């Protein structure tokens, strides 16, 4: 005989399974199925449903996915269930271990409004069926809509050494680690095994930075698409002031990156050895008042006023293969490393265009060398004296 | 008490749910499961089955998938359920709106025979597990088998203006929009947010055009594979005369495109700024009678006879990187724009080969400039006077 004390549960009196409690009847089947993992369902050629379910979705966490409801905690919970990285860690060994966990794929098929910077832990693949392209109304992806606009929508994890030898996750928008920081332990990257396929990210007007790709060595992107072609007034367009900011990401590859921006498209700083940006399509949403934008992250030698599609400095040498740059005051601003002019400006066959022939310079090169191959496409601006 | 009138249903007497009607028993469960969406099946770490099922297949529509039965209506239904765009539209706002719908991924794992041109609407991702490569018998993909061979197997959507001011979907096999048409309003593209991975397309012998990549700005492809390596006799092979025809597709990228053709491999016309074709493997199925093939779509300046692997004109300047071209009479035929010679012919390290050393010319250049990098692979024809 089996004695069951008052206040018992099947789980607390032997569990449910062979030799213990066995579910019987329809009510129990309903709950067994509803609270299971799919193991009750057989599949072909053999095995059970759970054996083949590996993707995660915000819907599993009840995200509304309409770009209205605040789905922040749902997205964070989804991320946490994959790899929950505490914001404070004791030492190097502790932060490094979070890059040695199981990686999981996430599929974003609706529109998720969020109001706090999302930090992607290592071991994450994010996918969306297709990439946005001058999309007027974003329907699938992330919509960053915070109270504090002096922030980034998305950011990789980089831990900063504290006075007591402990490490705290960086949450400062303007911060980016240097190759030196990574060498001397002042910063420790917690960004690895991250893959993006078609992530669409829109932003409330005025948000400072779209994506902070910091410390992402070996991390990859394909079809990453930033910004919304909301309307003619860029001042209300749902796109960030700065599309992407990248540092300490050697060996990182961005395939067919798409960026709709207001102030700066993409910025690459310090160590990014061997990193490539292929077939990028970077455009200011029209060039109205473009010449009045003020670059936010720029080398000291660049003091000119005007929007910049691509900015690079502090020894960064990203390879730009066949980029398409549109509607920019400055297509490229590049500075060699202050100390020795290190960092070759490499642009192969750029497709440069701007409505009404409005432009300041295509290649603004400071204390540097370069190898550029022209493809019979380009222009110089309307000022007969200053534009070149 | 609850009174239920004769001829009632649960829906007509309060609905199903808390505070109303609740399903009870095995029979109810069987029907709920059969007619549901997976919501009764829990999965890990939380949520239900419906939350993670996002991919569509033709099997959901009972397609036979054997390459014999005509699965046309079922492929069309699957496409329509994703984005059902009317063949006739009121104005531009109307057609533009269809590029702002939720995108869906389709997985093709069997062989689907169809008999009318398939029009891929915006917001569609297509994937097949692997790409065909000189495949003798196509097992997975699409097989176009029409009564009228003067047609295209697959086409993107471009709307043509009508005398009354309305717009109609183009169904003319030879039509392609120009940059001028798009600028005009004469044409409005409805091809955006389309991604193709490993799509295998074979066609009945005699089919004019395999794929009409028109207006596909920012659309991408990887492993698109056209044509079947049926047998030694090309007149009987399951491949089209013209593999791919592209126009108005600036920023479109074709990665590792594979084409087996009879007349012309790929054709690129008019505005295609910044578009790239990487590691294409284009080959006529042998060169037997290749010299007699007459190019269908080509510039006026080209009047020679012979098959052409790659044809480009009207100001199109697609970048061809590491293409592999085999058994062609003419590897490339390129004409700069009539008015100002615009449109640089760019080919980087082409791997050119032809059986028996049979060939007319590799680079037939008309009213144009070019930058070509040779990789120590190539040859010139057997005519000691004309071939170069
Ligand atoms: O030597 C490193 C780098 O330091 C300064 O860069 C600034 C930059 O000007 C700001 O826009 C922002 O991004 O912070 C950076 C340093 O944290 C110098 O101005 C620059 O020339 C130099 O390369
Ligand atoms: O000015 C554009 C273009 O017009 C003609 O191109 C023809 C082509 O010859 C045909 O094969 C077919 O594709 O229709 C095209 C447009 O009607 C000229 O022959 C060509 O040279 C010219 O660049």
């Amino acid at each position: 005989p089996k004695t069951v004390a008052p206040g018992s549960t099947p789980a607390s009196t032997g569990g449910v399974g062979l030799g213990a409690w066995i579910s019987v009847g329809d009510a129990s089947l309903r709950t067994q199925l509803a609270n299971g993992d799919g193991s009750l369902i057989g599949i072909h050629p053999q095995g059970t449903l759970n054996n083949v379910l590996t993707v995660r979705t915000p819907e599993q966490y009840n995200a509304v996915g309409d770009g209205i409801a605040d789905d922040t905690s749902k997205l964070k919970e989804m991320l946490s269930d994959i790899n929950n990285v505490p914001e404070t860690l004791p030492d190097a060994a502790a932060v490094n271990s979070y890059m040695e966990q199981v990686a999981v794929k996430i599929d974003l098929t609706k529109l998720y409004r969020f109001t706090e910077t999302l930090y992607i832990p290592p071991g994450v693949s994010i996918e969306i069926p297709t990439s946005n392209f001058f999309t007027r109304e974003c329907k699938q992806g992330l919509f960053y809509d915070p109270v504090d606009k002096n922030t980034a929508a998305i950011s990789l994890m980089v831990y900063r050494k504290q006075p007591d030898g402990s490490y705290k996750l960086n949450k400062d928008v303007d911060y980016y680690p240097t190759g030196l920081d990574i060498d001397n332990g002042d910063a420790i990257t917690c960004a690895r095994k991250i893959d993006i396929n078609n992530l669409n990210l829109i932003t409330a007007p005025g948000v400072k930075v779209g994506v902070k790709w910091i410390g992402g060595a070996g991390c990859t992107t394909k079809g990453l698409s930033i910004g919304e072609n909301t309307g003619s007034d860029i001042t209300t367009a749902r796109l960030p002031r700065v599309g992407l900011l990248q540092s300490a990401s050697w060996g990182s590859i961005h395939e067919n990156l798409r960026i709709l921006y207001k102030t700066q498209g993409a910025v690459f700083i310090d160590s990014n050895g061997g990193a490539a940006v292929n077939n990028a399509y970077i455009s200011r949403l029209g060039n109205t008042n473009g010449e009045l934008e003020q670059a936010v992250y720029k080398p000291a030698g660049f003091t000119e006023v005007g929007d910049v599609a691509v900015t690079q400095f502090a020894g960064s040498e990203v390879k730009f293969n066949s980029p398409i740059i549109e509607q920019a005051s400055f297509d490229f601003v590049h500075a060699g490393r202050d100390t020795d002019s290190y960092g070759l400006f490499m642009v192969d066959k750029p497709h440069i265009e701007s409505s009404g022939g409005k432009k300041k310079h295509s290649f603004y090169l400071i204390n540097t060398s370069s190898n550029v191959t022209l493809s019979g496409v380009g222009l110089s601006g309307q000022d007969p004296d200053l534009d070149s």
